[PDB]
């Protein structure tokens, strides 16, 4: 081989002055400045709906891939730092390549076939050797013995899709696609929505640090192929320094419970939490549908698109708990490193998206059973709450049609009551026919809690009138 063309080549890289920081940092989107306040009435409750501005930012060296069949994506390979790496769609730096050995993390192996030597790096060359080593680990270990895999979660509340790819890298677009995720009915207010991130690591295939940036390509590489292709200083080469193969899951908890605690409920079936018959977290894990993206959960290396009820997660995060080497499961994240100098590279990736949490008041019935010897009269009045869109609280005094009207037995009526009813105030007065004291309140309460259905009965005499108040909250 020429060894000068490789020594220029070397040099070449060595020469190059670049900001890492700057070729690394990804923004998302700007958003002017956010703040509502809205409520909003439905068929059974009212919910208080607020919308701000937050923004995600995360300092990232680990790249996750959904992608199944990557052929670019094999340990040891030179990716181009550019616009398209960012977007984890690197563009691959393929020329002639010297041999590569490669550090592989499995139980029970000695550490001298911990490592596996390949004559030309590619994505056919690596796999084809660790698929070698996996084989044999399998008979000796792998059928013989227990391996856990290494299990890692990490979840979010869906506000915005440029918001789920700062956490889950800029590919979770295509994975997104298939969870039919619909924010529109988030921000409506109407809508939770968790994603989950599930991984199973088997193994980790690594490269030792370069010790010179020529040691990777064979002397047949010379300066003008590498110009030929666009490599310079503002658009310069990175390698792969180590994947994490295994399987994953993307998993959309989507429900329509307004509770505090549907975060409390998703984290409750998320760490394996037996949750109790009735709760409020099953009532509305019990209104809860899962979506799921699997890749790698098979022989068969590809994705399944699955949906279910909240059982069906107990089971896709058992059935690759386990690792034998029956499959070898597929590429989940891996890491770059500068070739000028192995410095490890940390995506700087941010964006703004309008975050927003939600408030429900059931709604209530207010019953009124008249059976008592008298003519009596009902005053019954409340506030009903707004919100001004700058965001404070608006009271608006309201007051039953039927006040103030003489009312016989038998009387029964319902009044409905909004989840936005405040300081519901009942007076119940009746006629005891004489002089001197000819209206006799029966009843009188102010502030009273809004529930789900209370009633007021009223009997007996002009002299002696019974109440009932009962209340039945559910």
């Amino acid at each position: 081989g020429s060894h000068m063309a490789n020594k220029a080549v070397n040099d070449f890289i060595l020469a190059m002055n670049y900001d890492k920081k700057k070729l690394l940092t990804h923004q998302g989107e700007s958003i002017e400045n956010r703040f509502i306040k809205e409520g909003n009435q439905l068929p059974d409750e009212f919910v208080v709906i607020e919308r701000k501005k937050r923004s995600l930012s995360t300092n990232t060296s680990d790249i996750s891939v959904t992608a199944t069949n990557d052929s670019r994506l094999y340990p040891g390979a030179l990716l181009v730092v550019d616009e398209t790496l960012l977007e984890n769609n690197p563009t691959l730096l393929a020329v002639d390549r010297a041999p590569m050995t490669y550090s592989i993390d499995l139980p029970g192996l000695a550490s001298s076939d911990s490592f596996l030597q390949v004559e030309d790096p590619s994505n056919s060359s690596v796999r084809g050797a660790v698929n070698d080593l996996l084989a044999k680990w399998h008979q000796d270990y792998g059928q013989v013995n227990n391996v856990p895999a290494r299990m890692q979660y990490e979840k979010i509340t869906a506000h915005s899709m440029e918001q789920l790819k700062v956490k889950f890298g800029s590919d979770f677009e295509k994975t997104g696609n298939s969870l039919d995720i619909d924010f529109n009915s988030v921000h409506s207010g109407e809508k939770q929505i968790q994603i989950v991130n599930f991984k199973q690591i088997y193994y980790t295939v690594s490269v030792d640090a370069v010790k010179n940036p020529g040691d990777v390509f064979q002397d047949t590489v010379t300066v003008e192929d590498l110009k030929q292709r666009g490599i310079s200083a503002e658009r310069p080469l990175v390698y792969i320094s180590s994947v994490a193969y295994g399987r994953q899951v993307y998993l959309k908890l989507e429900t329509t419970s307004k509770s505090d605690e549907v975060e409390a409920a998703f984290e409750a079936l998320i760490k394996g939490v037996k949750v109790a018959p009735q709760t409020e977290w099953k009532q509305i894990l019990d209104n809860t549908e899962v979506k799921a993206v699997i890749l790698g959960g098979d022989p068969s290396s590809g994705a399944r698109v699955v949906t279910g009820k909240v059982d069906m997660v107990e089971d896709l995060i058992q059935e690759g708990s386990r690792f034998t080497a029956d499959h070898p499961g597929l590429p989940i994240s891996y890491t770059t490193s500068f070739l000028r100098d192995n410095v490890v590279a940390t995506f700087q990736n941010s964006t703004d998206y309008v975050e927003t949490k939600v408030t429900a008041y059931r709604n209530g019935d207010l019953l009124l059973d008249h059976s008592g010897a008298y003519v009596a009269q009902y005053y019954i009045t409340w506030d009903e709450l707004s919100y001004d869109h700058q965001g404070k609280e608006v009271l608006t005094p309201k007051a039953w049609d039927r006040n103030g009207q003489d009312l016989t037995a038998h009387f029964t009526t319902s009044i409905p009551l909004k989840g936005n009813v405040r300081n519901l105030s009942v007076k119940i007065r009746e006629c005891t026919g004489l002089a001197w004291e000819w209206w006799r309140t029966v009843y009188e309460k102010t502030d009273l809690p809004l529930v789900r259905k209370r009633t007021i009965s009223i009997w007996g005499t002009t002299l002696y009138p019974q109440v009932e108040d009962k209340v039945e909250n559910d």
